[PDB]
């Protein structure tokens, strides 16, 4: 009858993916920790489902000066973008490191950069997150990002 | 309105320092202490991480005792004797594959605190004192098992 939660720790290199040992579902959390901020080509952090849908794609675009949030079915076009302007402003007082937290709230992903909520993203695709990935060409983050998941919360 | 709003707060806690939480930790919430070092050798003095209530009760005291080779979990009311210890033997074994850093996570599950070192649950601690956590502290008696600054991250507004 007691709640047993879990912590899993992943080291994700730029241009790499990890399968989750414990999937992320409603009530759960993933935080991506970067040991650098540069602050560089477009850089993305992704939550994917088992079938390869992008449940949440977070694209940091320094030159265009926007963070793009979107979803995509496998082998299908991108869905409707949500944008937040001014990338640097989302990392105020960040120093030489950063964290990006995604709360799975069932109907929404709440994305928090350090302590600042940057979007309450209305989901365009539902389901459990079974993998994470980190894409860059010149990343805004450290070459290895540490992802920590907190699961079995609900 | 109807949507869930959770919060992330980040604290830098020096050895021998405390922080008051901007958002209290309650049932359903999480705190993780991140150390950028792990010293298991001038050998470290007993080192503790603490969750305290507003009146200064130790809701959860986690004492890493390298020389005695045990981790002690306990609680204490303000100005009162320590309550019943729970112990886990062999400190180094709890940090296997840790490398040069470590994390200590506490889940507040209402009736219990679940403590996880890296990925390993080390105790399901039945609470001896209940209530919200309003501050955290880091005590090294001397030399610490962790980095001089430990970063605490709280995840709140989960329930
Ligand atoms: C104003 C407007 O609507 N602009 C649209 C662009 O934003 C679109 O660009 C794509 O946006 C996607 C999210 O909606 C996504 O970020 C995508 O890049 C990512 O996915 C592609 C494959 O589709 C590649 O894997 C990229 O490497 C990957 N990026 C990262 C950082 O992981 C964007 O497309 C790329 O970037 C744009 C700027 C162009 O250079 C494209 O040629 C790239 O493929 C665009 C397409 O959906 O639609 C515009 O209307
Ligand atoms: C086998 C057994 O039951 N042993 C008992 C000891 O473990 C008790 O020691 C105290 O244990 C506490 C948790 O139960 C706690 O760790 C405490 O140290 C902490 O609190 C004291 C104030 O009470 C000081 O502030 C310490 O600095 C602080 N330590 C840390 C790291 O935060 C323990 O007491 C200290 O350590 C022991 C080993 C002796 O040196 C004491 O004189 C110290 O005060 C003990 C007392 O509750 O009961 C034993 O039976």
């Amino acid at each position: 009858h007691m709640t047993t939660s879990a912590v899993n720790i992943y080291n994700i290199s730029a241009g790499a993916s990890v399968d989750l040992a414990a999937p992320v579902t409603t009530g759960d959390i993933v935080t991506f920790f970067s040991s650098a901020l540069n602050l560089p080509a477009n850089t993305a952090l992704n939550l994917l489902s088992e079938n390869g849908a992008y449940l949440l794609h977070i694209a940091f675009r320094l030159q265009e000066n926007v963070i793009v949030f979107n979803s995509r079915q496998p082998n299908a076009p991108w869905l409707v973008e949500q944008r937040v302007s001014n990338v640097a402003n989302q990392f105020i007082g960040s120093g030489g490191k950063a964290m990006v937290t995604v709360f799975d709230h069932g109907d929404k992903y709440q994305v928090v950069i350090n302590e600042k909520t940057v979007i309450q993203y209305t989901k365009q695709i539902s389901g459990t997150t079974s993998s994470l990935s980190y894409n860059s060409t010149t990343s805004i983050f450290s070459t290895v990002v540490e992802a920590v998941t907190y699961t079995g919360l609900a």
